[PDB]
């Protein structure tokens, strides 16, 4: 929401202060409280986080140019447009790519796969490493060597080419057709949109180097970053748009291609293919409009200079001895051309009558001229012909720039003598009666009175006024003696609309506002663009200007602003005092608790910034509203100052007046609970000794005895004990605090709750024994207590089929698994019930916790109660690996005769029951193959994805031998005699592998 950000500092007030009230918007706006979120282990991660987008927001604002400085503005907001909803995509996108880290290691070759994952991540990193610098070093950082164009150079043809990986990735997403293929489809679908991304950033931050250093820095290589952005956005423009035969296809329509094809699939997938489908629009938006865009124009032009022998002035504002190198550029239709040269650069000892012999053109010329130097170099804005006369206007602007007046006025007056005509456009704007008023100058501006209608009420680029502009100079008495011929005085700025009386309250200027105040009656309590009066924009610089604008004349004391924000608050927030003692005593129709847009008082400010001296004047001096609800859910400073972790306010706060306790905030929320987060002993023993409820359950069913638990101090556990606290709780689950402090490991606190009458056969709705917490979480100290206090209860049966001995298992912590088993647990063979542990953990995909059970001591050799092998099971869900370790480990290699069956006839089986894929490339790994013939097996049922990766890792035709019909497996499929799995043929199945034969 960095829109209100720019809303809230057009106030350029307090614009870091005055951007905390938007974190307090969304302590108001946000749905946070809930247990989780008091115990402040979270709200700091948001409150950190919107900072930081706040920092973002302003050190990339402070970089941005004012305006009118090169026309490509149209092309660097088309930038922040089409870039900006590519992290609208992307961000989403984020979610769901770090989902893929989960299933690593399903193809041989994902290393490709981690290389682009830590490329994308380092260049997110590096944007925000360098979007926090300061300008020089931002820019010098952009100019750094040895690294330039280091996102050019790597994203141009490295070892990990994404065409390579392209096409076999595609292979894996036709797979899909028939999982990994999700994985690195979602890989490469995130690593065009941050290519896409990629693109976009880095026209942008050309651009805006290109600005920044065309700003008088050099019109050379500004020209070059031009023709960089140029090449750069014509090179994507190649890569995806080819118009080469010998080239790659596109890599978004070959996507797409893929996307229609995984639709004709039909079938089902994860979430993230759905939320693909939703991302499908905004890739085709991204291409149709990279495809639109093709700017800025395209071309320059060519000029010659003329010495006009009209008229002969001695002027010293051009500079004798220097040179007379000139240029131009296009500017049509809010668009821009850079061009640079000077073929004929001369140094003629003359005045500025040397016009430009300037070939006659279609488009507007914008001429400038250079010494060899830095130059205003903004001379001529023309359209048809001009002859020295913009030299002419260039001279008069900078001498009225200059602040010499005495001789200002001099020099003014020779060359208004010589022709020197006024109303020209400079910098793009009007700007030479506003150099003036910046300079201050007045008999200059005195004796241009002619142009009555200018000087009254010219406006500028951005439509300041020369009123605005000399409104802070300081230029009291100038703007006195300019002001008897009757400006406008409501007349305000085109962009940010305000005032001269607006603008005049920063600058701290008291004489100048009074100057405008004494002369008509002109309005004081006049808006602006955010709804801000002058009277707002004073207090930051904490001096006489606000205490003089309040008694001086009538003015908008109480006004409520469209962002809510009154003297008042402001006086809060810049921490003014003074500005606040003066405001309280004016005595004035000063109300206390106006309410702001987001819904909270000024002294909710003064308490959420942590600021102890305006906490008491607030309360001393007044002595109204000093303690309410607020608008939504209903907050006290209080609150804010106990959430925001001050604490001296806090105990202030209580002690200077009487604050209600039994107050009803958020969720019935009483301060008393956000003590015990805070776990402050002084705090909340005051709170108690002011009369608190010792026992009250928060909305969500939650006492502050629970959060305290929660929270590392251990002291006011203690507390709570001591002042009544009911130890045998219920929270929204009606759970007790037992599981909560187990969960976060405090033996002593855990002894002493067990001493007070806590008890262990608590559970929840889903009966979670606290022997769950204990194991999950882990540690040695309870589990010997609860063992040694009621021999765990033979470890009951949880929610799922879980022997809490399982969860200790998975868990895979030395020390609890050592004491359990030398004390009596749960063993593999007491599974009875179905198979047994071993057969399984290998159900549900273990892959570590039954080796290092396994090297645990635990047997391997039992046999389950379904006659089905460990290995076998192994195999059945792609854990073949395990059986592998066991090879290492010489369990047993399963060649021996098991009823007949050896390792080949235990390849056979499973891998026809199931198509785990990755275990047959492991027996394939462990290179045999036992004269097998998969592919067969697999026709034996029709199954052709077998068929076709025997096929494809094998090359052997699907019927290599011949007999009398009856050894072929197409003829068994299709004629299907003794109805053996001939009724059940309408599985497509049954006919797929026919075209794969028939074809051969």
């Amino acid at each position: 929401t960095l829109g209100d950000v720019a809303g809230d500092v057009s106030s350029i007030e307090g614009a870091d202060l005055v951007a905390t009230p938007i974190a307090a918007g969304g302590h108001l706006a946000k749905g946070a409280t809930d247990a989780a979120m008091i115990a402040m282990d979270c709200s700091s991660i948001p409150f950190d986080e919107i900072k930081q987008q706040l920092n973002q927001r302003f050190n990339e604002v402070d970089k941005k140019l004012q305006k009118g400085a090169e026309a490509l503005e149209n092309v660097t907001e088309l930038a922040e447009k089409t870039y900006s909803s590519v992290e609208k995509m992307r961000v989403e996108m984020r979610e769901g790519f770090n989902h893929v880290i989960a299933t690593i290691e399903n193809a041989n070759t994902k290393q490709i796969i981690t290389g682009i994952n830590q490329i994308i991540q380092y260049f997110n990193d590096e944007r925000e490493n360098i979007n926090n610098r300061q300008k020089e070093d931002y820019v010098a950082k952009l100019q750094e060597p040895a690294s330039g164009n280091f996102l050019l150079y790597l994203r141009k043809s490295r070892t990990s080419e994404d065409g390579s990986l392209h096409s076999l990735l595609f292979k894996i997403i036709n797979q899909e057709l028939a999982n990994n293929a999700i994985r690195a489809l979602f890989a490469l679908f995130y690593g065009t949109q941050t290519f896409i991304s990629i693109m976009f950033y880095l026209v942008k931050q050309y651009s805006y180097l290109a600005d920044y250093h065309y700003q008088n820095g050099n019109l050379a290589e500004f020209n070059s970053n031009f023709d960089h952005m140029k090449t750069v956005f014509q090179d994507f423009k190649f890569t995806l748009i080819g118009i080469n035969t010998s080239n790659s296809k596109p890599l978004v329509n070959t996507v797409l291609s893929i996307i229609e094809d995984v639709k004709n699939k039909r079938f089902i997938r994860n979430l993230r293919s759905n939320l693909y489908q939703k991302i499908i629009k905004s890739t085709k938006s991204l291409l149709d409009l990279r495809e639109k865009i093709t700017s800025s124009v395209l071309i320059n032009f060519r000029e010659k200079s003329s010495s006009v022998p009209r008229i002969e002035t001695p002027i010293l504002k051009w500079t004798p001895g220097t040179v007379v190198k000139y240029a131009i550029q296009y500017e049509q239709d809010g668009k821009y051309s850079k061009i640079s040269k000077w073929s004929n650069p001369i140094t003629v000892q003359r005045l500025a009558n040397p016009y430009i012999t300037i070939d006659k053109d279609r488009r507007n010329r914008l001429v400038f001229r250079q010494f060899g130097n830095e130059k205003p170099e903004l001379i001529s804005i023309l359209d048809s012909s001009q002859n020295e006369f913009r030299d002419i206007h260039r001279d008069l602007y900078n001498a009225a720039q200059m602040p010499y007046k005495e001789t200002a006025l001099g020099i003014c007056r020779k060359l208004i003598d010589s022709g020197a005509q006024v109303g020209a456009s400079f910098e793009m704007g009007r700007k030479s009666i506003h150099a003036s008023a910046t300079a201050g100058n007045d008999d200059v501006a005195r004796l241009l009175l002619a142009k009555n209608n200018g000087l009254l009420n010219v406006p500028d680029k951005n439509g300041y006024t020369p009123l605005h502009i000399a409104s802070e100079r300081k230029n009291n008495d100038f703007v006195k003696f300019l002001l008897e011929k009757g400006a406008d005085v409501n007349v305000r700025t085109f962009a940010n609309e305000l005032t001269p009386l607006h603008l005049a309250a920063r600058q701290d200027f008291t004489i100048i506002v009074k100057t405008l105040m004494e002369k008509r009656g002109i309005d004081v309590n006049a808006k602006e663009r955010a709804g801000f009066t002058p009277l707002h924009l004073s207090i930051t610089s904490n001096s006489r200007a606000a205490r003089t604008l309040i008694n001086e004349t009538p003015a908008g004391i109480n006004i409520k602003s469209n962002s809510g924000l009154t003297p008042l608050h402001l006086a809060v927030l810049q921490n003014n005092l003074s500005a606040a003692k003066v405001l309280v005593k004016s005595n004035k129709k000063v109300k206390l608790n106006e309410m702001d847009n987001n819904g909270m008082t000024p002294l909710h400010y003064a308490s959420m910034l942590g600021n102890l001296e305006f906490v008491k004047y607030f309360t001393s001096e007044q002595g109204i509203d000093v303690n309410a609800k607020t608008k939504v859910k209903n907050w006290t400073p209080l609150h804010l100052a106990i959430l925001f972790k001050k604490f001296d306010v806090a105990q202030s706060l209580l002690q200077v007046r009487n604050i209600d306790i039994s107050t009803r905030a958020d969720q019935a929320i009483t301060p008393l609970h956000l003590a015990a987060a805070t776990g402050n002993s002084q705090i909340v023993k005051t709170i108690l000794n002011s009369g608190a409820v010792v026992d009250q359950e928060t909305a969500n069913g939650f006492t502050a005895l629970h959060l305290a638990i929660m929270n590392p101090n251990t002291e006011t556990p203690q507390f709570l004990i001591a002042k009544g606290a009911n130890i045998n709780a219920k929270t929204n689950d009606g759970s007790t605090p037992l599981h909560f402090a187990a969960a976060l490991g405090k033996t002593n606190i855990f002894q002493l709750l067990m001493d007070k009458g806590a008890n262990i056969k608590a559970e929840n709705l889903i009966n979670q024994m606290p022997i769950h917490e204990a194991v999950v979480n882990g540690h040695l100290a309870i589990v010997k207590m609860l063992i040694e206090q009621d021999s765990s209860l033979m470890n009951a049966k949880n929610m799922r089929d879980e022997y809490p001995f399982y969860l200790a298992a998975e868990k895979r912590y030395k020390d609890v698994f050592n004491y359990l088993e030398s004390k009596g647990a749960d063993v593999n063979e007491k599974n009875n019930d179905g198979n047994t542990l071993l057969h399984l953990f290998s159900i549900n995909g273990e892959v570590e916790v039954v080796q290092f059970l396994i090297q645990n001591g635990a047997d391997f050799r039992l046999r389950n109660k379904e006659r089905k092998s460990f290995f076998d099971l192994a195999v059945e869900f792609g854990h073949a690996g395990i059986v592998g370790y066991a090879i290492e480990e010489n369990k047993v290699d399963l060649q021996e005769p098991y009823r007949g069956k050896t390792i080949l006839y235990h390849a056979i089986c499973d891998s026809v029951k199931y198509d785990r894929i990755e275990v047959v490339r492991y027996f394939v790994e462990t290179l045999n193959e036992d004269q097998c013939s998969p592919l067969q097996e697999a026709a034996a049922y029709a199954h052709l994805d077998l068929v076709k990766y025997f096929v494809q890792e094998r090359g052997i035709n699907p019927t290599a031998f011949n007999n009398d019909n009856q050894v072929s497996p197409l003829c068994i499929a299709i004629v299907g005699a003794p109805c053996g799995f001939v009724k059940s043929c309408d599985t497509p199945e049954r006919l797929d592998v026919v075209e794969y034969l028939v074809d051969k």
